[PDB]
């Protein structure tokens, strides 16, 4: 089929336009994923005290004689002004930064604090389900078709979540949104790979990753503009209506059409792509998980690659989804994640050729994990150092993702390569699901979630030294 790609052009105006459009879509998809740390940012909250909120003393004195001291206690109040009782009358939140939030809306604080990470997990669960369902669908129905329907579902579910009346409805529609983002991601990747020459595959993968890198800054900018969770979610999910509208101009994969037997439709598609070669030419021109697991020589490589994918997913979605614990200024941290991923991913791609492939991946994972451990080790007062170290850790885990994406392909033969990549992606999605869950260990101590997030990638990088090349 590569001969047909060369005949049409392989790389050119069409490929660059498609890559730019899909990169914008991926930027908005990253905004959808990472919006939760702005639309669910826990504000400073305290029990609604009658004396503070009437239903002469300075406000400090009133807050001292109404709310007991805490590690001011955020979920207890004195029975009478100065015996403590829970927030009988509800909570009062600090709206200096964020005017509204899901935490502030459904009181996902203390007794129900777990509902905040749990919701995130549900979102990250949907992706794992979406990849499971949108995977075969793209192989049964067109890849561009599944991409278009994924865009539509993302837009609709994002709007519905932005207008969710109760918490379960919000969780359900975020699950549906994740189900759709899984399809968007998979079909964007497949469409990029299936329209560019085999030489440029690492380049297109790196550009796809830079899509998320830019999406980080896009999320920061949009959150800075919009401080209301409803309006934030609505604004983030609105552009997917336009994505759905213009996805019809994307060229469906000619490889898929030719392989499945749509010779005439694929011929028309590839002629259209070449414009921006008789049917006989195309006619002449044109590995289950059990097999991969059964081979005894690939057990170690399979396990180590899967562990690396899982480490990336777990660490990245356990850290990037809670940036308030990593630093102080959440908007600046969100910007810095992308601003460091760009150079980090470029440098990873650079060292993937001269320093090696296994050493680069191992060094990236070890640096990310050690930066996370140092961030949880340094004093809390030294906030700038903690923020910088967390930014470096996220940059390192992104670089490790680039390394593993470009590396796990070569680790397996041309026949088991797709199966190994799919297994790695599923492991990464499962790790992402587990990511937010381990934040529930923060009750035992805020240091423990970061200890886990640091000791996972460090161990994965240590085990990545056992790979062949
Ligand atoms: C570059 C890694 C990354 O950065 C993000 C920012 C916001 C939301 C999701 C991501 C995200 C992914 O989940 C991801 C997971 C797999 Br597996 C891939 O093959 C690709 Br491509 C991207």
């Amino acid at each position: 089929f590569s001969e047909l790609l060369d005949l049409v052009g392989g790389l050119g105006r069409f490929q660059v336009l498609q890559t730019m459009a899909l990169m914008v879509s991926i930027m908005w998809l990253c905004t959808q994923s990472m919006l939760e740390n702005f639309s669910a940012a826990v504000p400073s909250h305290r029990c609604w005290a009658p004396l503070l909120d009437n239903s002469s003393l300075s406000p400090e004195a009133l807050l001292a004689i109404s709310i007991p001291p805490g590690p001011p206690h955020q979920c207890r109040r004195f029975r009478q002004p100065q015996d403590t009782e829970p927030c009988v009358d509800g909570w009062v939140y600090d709206r200096s930064i964020f005017t509204s939030t899901i935490v502030a809306k459904w009181n996902l604080v203390c007794d129900s604090h777990a509902l905040k990470p749990m919701a995130q997990s549900i979102y990250l669960a949907g992706i794992l389900v979406g990849a499971a369902v949108c995977g075969p669908a793209s192989d049964r129905f067109g890849r561009r078709l599944v991409l278009t329907w994924s865009y539509l579902q993302m837009a609709v579910s994002g709007t519905a979540a932005a207008f969710a009346p109760t918490f379960p409805v919000y969780c359900l529609f975020r699950f549906l949104l994740a189900f759709a983002v899984a399809g968007v991601m998979m079909n964007t990747g497949t469409l990029l790979m299936e329209w560019t020459s085999a030489r440029a595959r690492p380049l297109v993968m790196t550009l796809n990753s830079l899509g998320f890198s830019f999406g980080h800054g896009l999320t920061a900018a949009v959150a800075y503009g919009v401080r209301d969770w409803t309006l934030l979610q609505l604004a983030v999910s609105v552009p997917f209506f336009l994505c759905f509208l213009y996805s019809w101009w994307l060229a469906e994969s000619a490889r898929w059409l030719l392989t499945t037997g749509r010779l005439d439709r694929g011929l028309q598609e590839l002629r259209r792509v070449a414009a921006i070669l008789t049917p006989e030419v195309l006619l002449s021109a044109m590995a289950s998980l059990g097999t991969l697991l059964r081979t005894p020589g690939l057990r170690l490589r399979t396990c180590i690659s899967t562990l690396c994918w899982f480490a990336f997913g777990f660490t990245f979605f356990g850290l990037a989804l809670d940036l308030q614990a990593l630093g102080s200024n959440i908007f600046l941290l969100q910007v810095l994640i992308g601003v460091v991923d760009i150079p980090a991913k470029m440098g990873a791609l650079l060292l993937l050729s001269r320093l090696g492939r296994r050493p680069t991946l191992a060094a990236s994972l070890l640096l990310a994990g050690l930066c996370i451990l140092a961030n949880t080790l340094v004093p809390h007062e030294m906030g700038a150092l903690r923020s910088a170290l967390a930014v470096l850790g996220l940059g390192g885990v992104g670089a490790a993702f680039t390394c593993i994406t470009i590396y796990s392909s070569e680790l397996f033969p041309t026949v088991l390569r797709m199966t190994a990549v799919g297994l790695g992606q599923m492991a990464a999605r499962g790790g992402a699901i587990l990511g937010p869950l381990v934040r529930l260990l923060g009750v035992h101590g805020p240091w423990l979630p970061l200890l886990v997030y640091g000791t996972v990638p460090v161990l994965s990088g240590l085990a990545a030294l056992l790979l062949p090349e």
